[PDB]
């Protein structure tokens, strides 16, 4: 039951792409699709992009592309906009399997006074706006790809990865899991352990999940899905559900498979990783160990890998 891809010569590249495309001369892709992937209930829109790229900047999972929203940069008379950079959330193969197009997963900034509630066209974020209203045929200019924190180490394929994701910080999960459990990627046979946890703020603002879920069925032995609904949610001690609160709830099997040896990573805006932090060292604590030292440990042994933003 996995997807055929092509062309598999993408498999054949020793180094990850960086750079393909540069701000003065980007790559113009197109449009494919533009949908919204939340319910009514969701606090805003979070939007999925498909970009046909044309096969002329390629990627690996774990990577982001620049977008260059147009308009002229209002720091800088006559110059262009500065790139947004989005993380990758499709595999290398992209949503039509065929190595031509590639994916976002775009969370709409609008502004709101904090008083009145009232909007304000010029204060709305440029680039994500413009992205969520596109449609198909639309044209972007595409730089990158660029990044390597987020690679997926390869090397062993029954290794451990343990996914921590908040909002669209699942960008990068979906196309690891793809790759892992989706993809005919022959060169590529995943038999260890892949374990998401998604924080979002409600049912309505849950991210692809029917596609996690079916890794449920298909994969029960080698893929784990744990959500927290935080407006939805109260945790042990009764402040919000965020995800540090899920990962406390499988602490003893969490930190066991650190110690084995799992890759650990985390994904989404930056804020989500202090109560991520508070939560793994009163754990440790519990345990009577160190969480200074673990991170420490997990750090130079190369199991930790965060993009926040
Ligand atoms: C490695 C990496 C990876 C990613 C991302 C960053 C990085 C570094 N991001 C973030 C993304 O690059 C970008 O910063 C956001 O989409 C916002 O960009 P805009 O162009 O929409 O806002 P823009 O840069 O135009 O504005 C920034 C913010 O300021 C606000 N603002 C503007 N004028 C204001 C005013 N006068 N008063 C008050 N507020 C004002 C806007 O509402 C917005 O919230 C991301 N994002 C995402 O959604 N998905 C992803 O997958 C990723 N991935």
């Amino acid at each position: 039951s996995k997807v055929s891809v092509a062309p598999l010569h993408l498999e054949s590249a020793k180094e990850p792409p960086l750079n393909t495309y540069k701000p003065k001369e980007p790559f113009t892709a197109t449009i494919v699709s533009v949908e919204s992937l939340v319910g009514p209930k969701a606090p805003g829109e979070t939007c999925h992009i498909v970009i046909d790229h044309g096969g002329n900047v390629p990627y690996w999972e774990g990577q982001s592309y620049g977008v260059i929203p147009p308009g002229e940069n209002p720091k800088k008379p006559g110059a262009p906009q500065n790139v947004r950079l989005y993380s990758i959330a499709s595999t290398r193969y992209g949503d039509n399997f065929d190595g031509r197009t590639g994916s976002l997963c775009v969370r709409r900034a609008v502004y709101y006074d904090p008083e009145t509630g009232k909007e304000d066209p010029s204060k709305n974020g440029v680039c994500s706006n413009f992205l969520c209203n596109s449609k198909p045929g639309d044209k972007i200019q595409l730089t990158g790809p660029s990044g390597k924190i987020m690679l997926l180490p390869e090397e062993d394929p029954n290794a451990t990865h343990i996914m921590i994701a908040t909002g669209t910080g699942v960008a990068p999960f979906r196309g690891y899991l793809r790759r892992m459990f989706m993809e005919d990627v022959p060169n590529y046979r995943f038999g260890g352990l892949a374990w998401l946890f998604l924080g979002v703020a409600n049912s309505d603002s849950l991210l692809y999940d029917e596609e996690f879920t079916s890794y449920l069925k298909q994969y029960p032995d080698n893929f784990r899905y744990d959500k927290a609904l935080s407006r939805e949610q109260k945790n042990r001690s009764g402040g919000k559900m965020y995800v540090q609160d899920k990962i406390e709830e499988y602490s003893d099997e969490i930190f066991k498979l650190l110690d084995g040896g799992a890759h650990i990573y985390f994904c989404g805006l930056k804020g989500m990783m202090p109560g991520i932090q508070d939560t793994l060292k009163k754990v440790a604590e519990r345990r009577g160990e160190s969480w200074d030292q673990k991170l420490a440990q997990l750090k130079k042994n190369k199991q930790w890998h965060v993009e926040v933003y």
